[PDB]
């Protein structure tokens, strides 16, 4: 009675393998991982059983495998005993007799096509699966990964990789068959209440935890994102705020995103991304007019400079859409007195865009790459203060491009999936007009809260088991920041769950 | 053959345990967690065994502890059979009968005195420690615990808790006799290599991590500071700096602490509190004069006000210990023209200090009580850039009064014991001044790195077990927050590891 499990690389959605006798794509880092989980042993006098089907065999060009035993379930291949490490048998429950003798097999796996992963599964013969979700799907199978049963639970599942722009994972699925440290911490958080700092950040319950099941393996750094909403709802506290929709917040918080292997847009629902992308270009061009933002068909500062809602916070001789200086306008001219948002600033206050990136490049090792909009003169001359307040920018030794925001304030329902994607896009525009590779991305929010009419549509989100980042690739080499466009932009395996509708509050 | 636990209550450094038969200090939750520890059992028809001297029984009025059993250890009490929750026995190695029979008896815990303790532990009978380190030293005990056999490990240490001024911890001490996850995982990163981003936050090695036996008890948030300490040693890249001393960096790392039941103190050196306190009266009161500093015997500064060091980063023309516009110049008067530390500034300049405390008690649950000390204007001004760069202060719905740093440069060994203490400081003050208590603490760092020359002190300061949080309090409460000496702060219960010296980086 040894282990047996699968090994498979399916399509993210509808799970294909295979077409025309051969794999849909060639990962090569998926067949190191394919050879390491395989040749994973504990004795060293002893080998593991490779179980695959005929034309799986013809695959591999009916070649062995070093140091490992191929068994090739067949009905007219013949029973050759001339290879040692090649063994034919007849059927597949026949060929489990590596279980009932053969003390020199330690693990099992179950390597085949469609055709053995079906009945090793009906069989009830699967302990473990070891699945490798590719981001492809708009291309042609013809053999498919059977769905996986309700028996089995993820237990892990890894980060995004990629390879040749495609993106991929890794998930182990496991079928569902020190006490005296967590006694005391409980027995101690009986006795004093809030007064010992863990009870004010409970862990958050199952029924609103992600994947639930994956306990200690939430590679993702989509969990990052996922983790938090499960915060809130576990400790927020409900409070009222300036909009008449109060929230639950919590205070001090943090998130990890790789940007080297894959791009953190979150994929448990669709975020649009063109949207990220326009606001992120009008704040580098220095832009405060918030037409040029609804003449592109984006709406996301209507709200916010609307002439009611102007007039009801002080600024009622401002026009329809002047935002005043904001974002963009204490980036590029910083500490300029401002007008309207019609007047020319070319050489006006300090342009940190431009000297950050000339610090980039002239010193990279330099502690001080710092973008700021948190300008307490113009405070009162803005439609919004910043939410996004200052942002770090770090290069590493292999000349990577990392970067930290601090956020004062965070709607995590729908301003946190637009500031992943906006400050992960800006990292890598300073990246390619710097000659360096995009890095990782930190976010440190002061206050994490949720809008209270977002509450189902939220726990709708958690419900949805995440999927591989996508890729972003430039299609061009711009010379200066402020030439990219959003036709320079391509987004390459982004495979989302249905969009989510959450009304702004304003 | 079952369990045998001590519980004890000592003192911090000698371990002292009582004084003319009774304990030396009355902690109620104390009393809560022998109780709570004691009773916790799994068999509704089984108790658990108390053994303790004569002297102890004599300590607790000779009475029955509810729903236990009390086993006196004495040479002259009667054997008496009237009561059934009290049985005698004549020497402590008889009394471990509960092992070999009386099947009613789920635990054994060890509650008695000196004599009980020390012979408990000399003949091998202890499996567990429960400790709970009291800070109170400069008194009187007669009594005392033994120390604890090099057998024994830590497990669990908990957070700094608060009794009427007194701190203390709670300690687990244990003796010394999934899997596919892991390998998995491993495989992962030998198959990629500083792509998997794991890869580049490796878990520091056992030799550079502060008591390493506590792995899932590692409560104490001074583990916050020395874990970090441990990620800069496994992960840090030689980098070179404006500085002729090279520093082992990571970038985006946080810490937490708590300051409603302690204040976070570090316990592992010996940290200048008065230097702290000087320096911070020293921002809040809008001053850059360096001398002031100097006058008070506060020399942090003299490095980067020196004549060879100003005429260096070109600012020759600037008085000695002219700082120019640096912290409390910005918090006090931000965007004001800075013309030396001589002149008159009031008036001049936004003063977010006062802005921030009005807007605490006028609008609590307002998400935008931010103090900054950047300045893009006025950073070429500066004797040196500000390295806590941005705060951001938040009202919990039971008034209490929590802070966020973000920190753009952080120097481990010298700037990073002090940032911890000054804004935990800063936050205490907002907090009389505005009429709330302590919160929480949280700093997001940027560059966190350890200085060459820091290696061998902080690798010393790596091997000493943190000792709990002192305490911090006002003697009386100001008017105005410009108006704390040094003489209003009483700093109860701190008893520190020696000094550890460490030069600064000009
Ligand atoms: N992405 C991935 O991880 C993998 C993909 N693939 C791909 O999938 C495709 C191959 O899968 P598939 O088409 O299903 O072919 P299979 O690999 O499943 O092989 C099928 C053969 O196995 C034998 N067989 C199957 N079931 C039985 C049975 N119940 N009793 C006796 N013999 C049996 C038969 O051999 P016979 O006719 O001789 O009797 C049958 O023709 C290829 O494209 C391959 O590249 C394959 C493995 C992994
Ligand atoms: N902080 C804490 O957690 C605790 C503190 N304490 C404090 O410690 C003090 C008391 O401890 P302590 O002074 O050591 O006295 P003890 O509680 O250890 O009691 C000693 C008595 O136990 C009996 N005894 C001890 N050893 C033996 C033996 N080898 N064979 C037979 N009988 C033995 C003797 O009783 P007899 O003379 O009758 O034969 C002896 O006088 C008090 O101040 C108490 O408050 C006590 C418990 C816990
Ligand atoms: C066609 N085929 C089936 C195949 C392909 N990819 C998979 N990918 C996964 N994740 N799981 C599988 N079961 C799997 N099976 C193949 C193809 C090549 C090798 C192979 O050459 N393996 C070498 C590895 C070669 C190398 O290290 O790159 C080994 O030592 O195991 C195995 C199976
Ligand atoms: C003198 N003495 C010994 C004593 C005192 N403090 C300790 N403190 C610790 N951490 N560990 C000990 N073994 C310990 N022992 C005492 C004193 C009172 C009680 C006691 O009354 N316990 C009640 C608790 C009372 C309450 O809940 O406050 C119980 O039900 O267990 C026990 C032991
Ligand atoms: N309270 C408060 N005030 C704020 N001021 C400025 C912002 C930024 C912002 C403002 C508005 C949005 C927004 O509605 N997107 C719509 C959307 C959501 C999900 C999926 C797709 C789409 C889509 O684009 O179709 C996003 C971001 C902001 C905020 O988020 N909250
Ligand atoms: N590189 C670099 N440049 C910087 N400029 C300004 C600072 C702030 C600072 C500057 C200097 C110190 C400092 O030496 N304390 C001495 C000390 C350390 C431990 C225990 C006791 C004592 C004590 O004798 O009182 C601390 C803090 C700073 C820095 O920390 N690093
Ligand atoms: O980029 C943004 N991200 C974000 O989360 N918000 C949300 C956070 C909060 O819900 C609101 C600001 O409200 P307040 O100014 O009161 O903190 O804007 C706004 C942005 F522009
Ligand atoms: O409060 C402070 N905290 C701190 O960490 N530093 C250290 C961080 C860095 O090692 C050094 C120089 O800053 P920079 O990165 O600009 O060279 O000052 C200085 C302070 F004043």
């Amino acid at each position: 009675e040894k282990n047996v499990s699968i090994v498979v690389a399916a399509s993210v959605l509808s799970s294909g393998i295979g077409i025309n006798g051969q794999l849909p794509w060639s990962i090569s880092e998926d067949l190191k991982f394919f050879s390491k989980i395989t040749n994973n042993k504990c004795d060293s006098n002893k080998k593991n059983a490779l179980i695959m089907g005929r034309k799986t065999w013809d695959s591999i060009g009916r070649r062995p495998l070093k140091n490992r035993i191929i068994v090739v379930i067949s009905s007219s291949l013949p029973q050759d005993e001339a290879d040692p490490n090649v063994v034919v048998f007849r059927n597949l429950e026949d060929s489990i007799e590596n279980l009932m003798n053969d003390d020199s097999i330690e693990n099992i796996f179950v390597c085949g096509g469609e055709s053995i992963y079906r009945d090793a599964l009906k069989d009830n013969f699967v302990d473990r699966i070891y699945l490798t979700r590719v981001a492809l799907e708009d291309i042609e199978f013809d053999t498919y990964f059977p769905e996986i049963p309700e028996t089995f639970l993820p237990v892990y599942m890894s980060q995004t990789f990629c390879t040749k722009n495609i993106s991929y994972d890794f998930m182990i699925f496991e079928k569902q068959e020190l006490k005296s440290i967590d006694d005391t911490v409980d027995l101690l958080g009986e006795i004093f209440g809030i007064r010992k700092m863990g009870n004010r950040h409970k862990f958050p319950k199952e029924e609103i935890y992600n994947t639930p099941s994956i306990r200690f393996g939430r590679e993702h750094y989509e969990f990052q994102y996922l983790d938090l909403l499960s915060r809130v709802l576990e400790n927020g506290a409900y409070r009222e705020n300036r909009t008449g929709i109060s929230t639950y917040s919590i205070f001090g918080q943090m998130m990890r995103f790789d940007m080297r292997e894959s791009f953190p847009l979150l994929t448990t629902k669709k975020v649009a991304i063109r949207s990220i992308f326009e606001e992120l270009i009008w704040f580098i061009k220095g832009d405060t007019n918030g037409n040029h933002l609804i003449e592109k068909k984006v709406y996301i500062w209507s709200g916010n400079g609307s002439k009611e809602y102007l007039e009801r916070i002080g600024l009622g001789h401002r026009e329809e859409n002047d935002l005043g200086p904001i974002y963009g306008f204490q980036w590029r001219h910083y500490n300029g007195e401002y007008k309207t948002m019609h007047d020319d600033y070319t050489g006006v206050g300090v342009d940190q865009l431009a000297k950050l990136i000339e610090t980039l490049k002239n010193n990279p090792k330099d502690r001080r790459h710092i973008l700021t909009a948190w300008n307490p003169s113009a405070l009162s001359q803005m439609a919004l203060p910043p939410c996004h307040v200052l942002s770090q920018y770090y290069v590493t030794n292999d000349n990577c491009l990392s970067c930290n925001l601090y956020q004062r304030s965070c709607d995590l329902g729908l301003g946190s999936p637009f500031n992943i994607a906006s400050y992960a896009i800006l990292t890598m525009m300073l990246a390619q007009v710097c000659g360096y590779e995009p890095g990782e991305l930190a976010i440190f929010i002061g206050d994490a809260h949720i809008y209270e009419n977002h509450l189902t549509q939220l726990k709708e989100q958690l419900s949805r088991t995440p999927r591989p980042f996508p890729q972003l690739k430039f299609k061009r080499k711009v010379e200066n920041i402020e030439d990219f466009k959003w036709e320079d932009i391509e987004l390459i395996g982004y495979y989302p769950y249905p969009t989510i509708k959450m009304d702004m509050a304003v």
